[PDB]
DNA sequence: TGCTTCCCGCGAATAACG
DNA sequence: CGTTATTCGCGGGAAGCA
């Protein structure tokens, strides 16, 4: 088909037949394989760009609307994505958002319609 | 070398299935 | 519907880029 399996320590891995990338979950291998097959297109609704993963397109479109969902809870500045927020917090506040404390807020996406995680409230 | 986008395990929201 | 299968958002590290 589109993958084969490898088993080490009863550990199951799924191997893409084209690039031979490894995945713990088959849904991940299938998500990745569209990159090769393009059986599904994810077109930007704001311009003409096409993406092989839905999440790639979503990040892209958020870039179109200018919405800033990531907010530093130390000083209030907002950022378009995780990386800007994290960079800001590390440089300006000398802290790490992947540590123990909660240092940023991710607001619900409001500038466009995507699935909404209830915990973002 | 610092933005910028990619990657993939994990699991919540939702669609497809009786 | 209730249930299972599927989709895809998210973190945060990695890979790409000029
Ligand atoms: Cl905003
Ligand atoms: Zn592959
Ligand atoms: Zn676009
Ligand atoms: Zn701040």
């Amino acid at each position: 088909d589109d993958h084969y399996e490898l088993i080490v320590d009863g550990r199951v891995y799924y191997i893409c037949i084209v690039c031979k990338r490894s995945y713990v979950c088959l849904t991940s291998l299938r998500r990745h394989f569209n990159i090769h097959s393009w059986e599904k297109k994810y077109p930007c609704r704001y311009c003409e760009k096409v993406f092989p993963l839905a999440e790639y397109r979503t990040k892209h479109e958020i870039h179109h609307t200018g919405e800033r969902r990531y907010q530093c809870l130390a000083c209030g500045k907002s950022f378009i994505n995780y990386q800007f927020m994290s960079s800001h917090i590390k440089s300006v506040h000398s802290q790490d958002p992947s540590g123990d404390s909660k240092l940023y807020r991710l607001h619900p996406c409001r500038s466009l319609q995507i699935r909404q995680y209830a915990y973002l409230s």
